[PDB]
């Protein structure tokens, strides 16, 4: 196994995940089988009970792991499936050796951070990097390890000791370190000093970078590259310049043209990995696919506006998988996506009494939609704001997708305005009395990859026709609440057909409304299964409907 | 609450525990109520499943906590009872916040080492320092915190952050730091440089020593004290000189004469603690008691030799509580104790085929006994070696105490040589066939303070007469095995009377043999209850019998 | 003496000098006498033989010290005169103790960085902070120490040890530390982590900030201020927010409104400094003056364009004193200054063969002048480019100031085009043959405050009338070359009158050309004497002439 560690910098939120994902994607263009491990040095065992103001969205895995959105970056760039073992945390690793000490496995010795916890980190990396994550089912060739946070944090201390020990457990030809760092620009001076401090903090912890990646608001000057290669003990070929590109799909193509792949190929002896003519063929095909879709994104600049209505829409990484899933769909349609970031609370009439401007800008943005998305949501504050947008899309014919909370507000709105239940509601939203017209109810979490089966007469529906001839869709869940199973056969009478369900028939998982060109929702999160070259079908349907091109996209799928 | 942190140095095994125990004992001479917390920065939740080649004996608490022998130092010097909460470990504190994160208590935030783990350490210290540990049942005035290991270890990093934060959560008048450091002597130069490195490592972690304690093989030169007070930013009154004294009972009297108590009194504003005339009276009485017993130890130099037969007897901290319990008994009798450190395996005839010298030196030492002790033991290797010494003491009339494994080998030996069971044995020692004559059997551990009740006709026995008129003794247990309850009434026929038992009658806990001046054993560990001014009664009995003074000691107790 | 140390950050080039200068200016508004010391931790004994691509212009002192442009910031904000002792360097301080060791002054002891070099730094700060630097001639009350570079550099290591020792040599009420740090903004997140690293590097070196100053491209969020006050152990009143203001004259007024002065007043006990009613009167007058000139700068937005022709004009701190001197003049005239940054080489016809665009943009900018400045210069490359602009200003009547190299190119141009010497030249520019018509010649440097005397019949000249009735001007020099003394009486025949000279008559130091409304030059650097409330007279003349307001400004001076 070869290891690329992507690490550090003076800040988090810089590009370690995009650069790791890009590096792994580029090694996959040589036909290498690439896996990835995220290390999040935090006490949380998982991202499941975090709130998205810190580290953005939760990402759900096939096994129902709730994880850092970096695993989502790896899944979509590398085209791989990860387990909850591919995320290591301080919480996970301390819990592991503390269980192993209580079990007596350390044979009466003092259990210590070195050797025992750093051994356990190295054992975890070696175990998990051998797990097959491609659909070929073969063991990986390269593992990208991304060390989250900053090097020289108190939290990352056990992991940097584990990684400098690992660098000698595996040979030098098997381990390379990339350090990502900020080059700030101050009065048009590009400042090298934060990167010099960061490389001295690496050396202080016993690590030496094989690459520097510099993140900057402009291209590095050759003065700046040479001063980095003086005060950090590296050659100028070992500095890469990653300059705030207009889209993340272009970042691999910077790293490619700057000869990073030629450096890593030599530095890790990658020509000595056995690769078949089929592997190099798949690798070269991926390069041509990626260059095609990046050219298409760059060239095909004609707009589509999708209004995204939800909480926290000022923090755009709170919806990273939604944003990326919408981009995959829009790039497949060769249209320039704009996301209209509508704070759902601003649409509520109670905002208009506080401020005219936010209410009118948010309703004008919602009115400016070619299509509407109500994504999954983190809490109750804004449910009426989302029901208002669910209504306006139904009323005005604008293409609509309801994902998770979106399906729940779509069924609530339709019950209120089309079934004729003028007070029907959500058990999540209110429990002040034991209401009889409860549309959304509980049946501690439903997580991971589950089968949704299509209902027998569903073939009229555009959502099934976007999946094609198939009877099952396999998709990822994250919900404790769902629709009340006694109400659904009354709701189907007005045309809100539950197109797909659990194999039991007791859980409702896809709907399409008959009386509308595209008014759909899913109880699964379709974002988490989206890939750069093959979008998630509900999101491809939404953007194709919003473009007016739905029939042409449904025709391409069923061919 | 006032806090004295005792910390660090270039080595462990130096004196932090003796100096902490001495400092706390001295603050108790002002009548202050003194508690203590040990921080062991290791992954072990407790010392229960460790082996004594690292950090010496396990110490058992009243609650059945299995802990570092430093809690035993605090219990005997301060005269206090500790809970398993008075030892903090890396294993305990990570397990605590990881449970609290899984329980959702951190309200959706990222759980991190700062603030969340260092808050949890500060909360634990504040909670536990308020627990009553004196028999007065009042809240403590001063807490001695002893930080185990070395400052600038990766393991101690979260605790030094917690302690430098704690120094500002409590006011400066409430927190003082003592740093203990090695002054090596090299060609008669006293070297200050290891202490200069240690004080710069403290400053680096944001802590400043209020005291330096220097451990040295000779008294510090005034050149050495002045060079410490130059290169460490302290006054010469802030350096104490702790010079390898002939016994640890003299260490408080160094720290007292060197004005450490006058420094701490001013530095922590201790005259502003409310103290009653009864508190200052108890405090002054303790000082006079301690000066009396130290003078008695220094003056009363006439020898008694107790042979201690067990595993690991080359590592004398493997028996610290036994050693200290024997010293308390010997000082009460005003006799100079020598411990004859007999490796039990060397007494076995199979040693004589390897080496004559170890077999003959160990049997000559055992023959040189005024009395014999078989302490509790860590494993099977040497059980025959301990049965040989149990025999020779019974045969030759030499006073014998069997503690734990000692009682078990004493009953095994008596079954083999006095009941006439020529093959009877221990379920711990052998299980190669389903033996019928099993004397030692299992009934996952029995731990903590339990009542032993004396049997009704037991009053002839010298062991009961050493406890006095009382019907119960309350003592601490650490055994999974004990005596077979069907055999005991046959064993009593030859005079091996089980003087005391559990309240059930089903568990046997004290015996005395009739036909011998002192041949006794306990299923409890009597060491763990011993105090400097009042020895453990089985050990007072052993040393008094070995001195020939048993009647005079039994007369002093029953007066 | 009170001490404010201004320090550190993840970068240099951030604001330590502007914030130090602003802080000292604000303490002067309380009537305190404020001095300043710069520490430049570099091997250069002085800035005299540096080149301005690193650390901008050289600044010349009254004693002829050649120093960091920070001493120029202190001189103009605080209104004080500094000596070469007010700049400490690694070169200066090592040279000092190495001389003192060679002289035997350390009495046979090992001379070491601690104590001997850090003592010498503390002795230098104490000596130099007592030197009178105001015109009142009294000893200072507060010394601002600005530590140049980054804290945790290898170069700054001896100075941070000296400063943490100094913090205890002087009492806490006498020493306060301000740390200046970068808060970068990345996708609209304000990132606290670089400042957390910087405050842990301070604590690591044994220093604790009394203030954080955060430099950011926008106002700090209260989330950001609170997260700084969590992870750096400070109160939220101890964080100041210094947000990229449109001019440096507004920076004191941020620090004032954010209660920094109220914090420092309490933290340094400044009400306990004895101050007279005259001191507080001068202090309050300075505040009203500063608020008046900042309002005038903000309000009076009507443009004047001064074209500045020289080397390195892309690096605007290469001319900081010129830029600031031009602003003082422009603010006195209540006009909005634009500086047209003309690279003198681009005006040369040889540029037009390489690139049309730079030649035409630079000549169009020069043509766009309301007035022209040829400042002092660092070398020969561009002398013809400066002679071209000297010509075009003379030819087209545009107001011209020649400072240093400017006077030399003005005399060269006039010799070439008005005396009729078609080949006359500079000994600095060419020495390929022993030319007879040398206008600029050598008489190793002429530095510091020197008297220029006005010639007796000079009173017609506008430059004398801008100084007023006076016979002497005292001004600062930095030249090895000057005008040939045999040529001047021929050059005066065509109206290029040398209005002022050295007291010898042998050195020529001010000229004015008769046939032009303002075509002047100085052999001294008039920038170095400029003050915020009272501009340098040659620069006040230039901007007033360029504004068309010269008569009104000359009338205000002579009133
Ligand atoms: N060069 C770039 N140009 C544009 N966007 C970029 C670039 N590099 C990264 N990004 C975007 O920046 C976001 C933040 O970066 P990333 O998540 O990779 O940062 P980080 O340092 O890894 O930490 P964190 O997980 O805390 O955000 C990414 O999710 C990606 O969308
Ligand atoms: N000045 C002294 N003279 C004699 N014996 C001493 C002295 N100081 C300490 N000791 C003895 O040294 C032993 C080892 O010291 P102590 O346990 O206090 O060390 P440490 O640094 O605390 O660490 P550890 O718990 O790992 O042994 C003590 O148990 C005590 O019996
Ligand atoms: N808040 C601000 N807004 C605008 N300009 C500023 C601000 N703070 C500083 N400046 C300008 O920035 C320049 C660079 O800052 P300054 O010289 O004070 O930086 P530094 O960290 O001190 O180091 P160096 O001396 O190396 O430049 C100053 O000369 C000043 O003109
Ligand atoms: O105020 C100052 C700034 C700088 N210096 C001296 O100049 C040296 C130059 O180092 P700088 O800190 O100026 O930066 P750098 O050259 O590493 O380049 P950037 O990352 O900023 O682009 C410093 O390391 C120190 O010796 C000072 O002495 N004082
Ligand atoms: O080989 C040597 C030894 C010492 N030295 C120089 O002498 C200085 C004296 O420092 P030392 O390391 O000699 O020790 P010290 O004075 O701190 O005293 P002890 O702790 O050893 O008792 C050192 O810090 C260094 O400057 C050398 O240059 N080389
Ligand atoms: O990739 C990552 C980023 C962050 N983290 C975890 O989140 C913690 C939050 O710390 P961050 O490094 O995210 O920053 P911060 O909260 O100090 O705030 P800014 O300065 O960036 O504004 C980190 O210290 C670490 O525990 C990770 O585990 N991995
Ligand atoms: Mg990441
Ligand atoms: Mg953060
Ligand atoms: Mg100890
Ligand atoms: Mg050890
Ligand atoms: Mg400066
Ligand atoms: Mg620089």
């Amino acid at each position: 196994m070869k290891y690329v560690v992507v690490s550090g910098g003076v800040i988090s939120g810089i590009g370690k995940g995009v650069l790791a994902s890009s590096t792994g994607m580029l090694l996959k263009t040589l036909g290498l089988k690439v896996t990835s491990i995220k290390i999040d040095p935090y006490m949380n065992i998982d991202a499941g009970t975090m709130s998205p103001l810190e580290h953005g969205e939760c990402f759900v895995l096939d096994d129902g792991g709730e994880t850092d959105l970096d695993l989502g970056n790896y899944e979509r760039y590398l085209g791989i499936t990860l387990s909850r073992d591919h995320n290591i945390t301080t919480g996970k690793i301390y819990s592991h050796v503390i269980s192993r000490e209580r079990r007596g496995d350390y044979l009466g010795k003092t259990v210590q951070i070195v050797p025992h916890l750093t051994n356990a980190i190295q054992d975890w990396i070696q175990r998990v990097s051998k797990i097959p994550v491609d659909d070929t089912g073969l063991e990986p060739d390269v593992c990208i390890i991304e060390l989250g946070g900053t090097v020289g944090d108190i939290e990352s201390a056990p992991f940097v000791e584990a990684l400098r020990q690992f660098q000698f457990e595996v040979g030098r030809e098997n381990f390379a370190l990339i350090h990502v760092s900020l080059v700030p620009v101050i009065h048009g001076e590009q400042k090298t000093k934060p990167t010099q401090a960061a490389i001295k903090d690496l050396r202080s912890l016993g690590l030496i970078p094989d690459m520097i990646a510099c993140r900057c608001s402009e291209e590095l000057n050759r003065s700046t590259i040479d001063k980095i290669a003086m005060f950090c003990h590296v050659g100028p070929e070992q500095v890469v310049n990653v300059h705030d590109v207009n889209s993340t799909y272009h970042v691999p193509l910077l790293l490619l043209k700057q000869h990073m792949i030629d450096y890593l190929h030599s530095r890790l002896k990658l020509g000595e990995v056995p690769l078949t003519l089929e592997d190099k063929e798949r690798g070269s095909q991926l390069l041509t696919n990626w260059e095609n879709m990046t050219k298409n994104l760059d060239d095909s600049d004609d707009v589509v506006k999708i209004a995204l209505v939800g909480k926290y829409t000022n923090l755009k990484d709170s919806y990273l998988s939604v944003t990326k899933s919408l981009e995959h769909a829009s790039m497949k349609c060769r249209r320039q996506l704009e996301i209209l970031w509508v704070e759902a609370s601003n649409l509520e009439p109670e905002t208009q009494e506080v401020d005219k401007n936010k209410f009118h800008d948010s309703w004008n943005k919602l009115s400016s939609a070619d299509g509407i998305l109500v994504p999954g949501g983190f809490g109750t504050r804004g449910i009426e704001g989302m029901i208002l947008a669910a209504k306006w899309a139904r009323e005005s014919g604008v293409p609509f997708l309801g994902v998770c909370l979106g399906l729940q507000v779509a069924a609530i709105e339709f019950a209120r305005n089309v079934i004729g239940r003028p007070n029907s509601s959500s058990t999540e939203f209110l429990d002040e009395t034991l209401l009889a017209p409860e549309d959304q109810v509980v049946i501690t979490m439903r997580l991971g990859l589950r089968p949704t089966i299509f209902q027998p007469n569903s073939e009229w529906s555009n959502i099934r026709k976007l999946y094609g001839e198939v009877n099952e869709v396999h998709e990822r869940h994250r919900h404790r609440y769902e629709i009340n199973p006694k109400i659904v056969n009354d709701m189907e009478s007005r045309g809100f057909i539950f197109v797909g369900k659990d194999e039991t028939g007791q859980r409702c998982e896809i709907f399409e409304l008959k009386g509308h060109p595209y008014y759909v929702g899913t109880q699964y999160h379709p974002e988490y299964t989206s890939k750069v070259l093959e979008p998630s079908r509900p999101f491809w349907g939404l953007v194709a409907a919003a473009s007016g091109t739905l029939g042409e996209v449904i025709k391409d799928i069923n061919l």
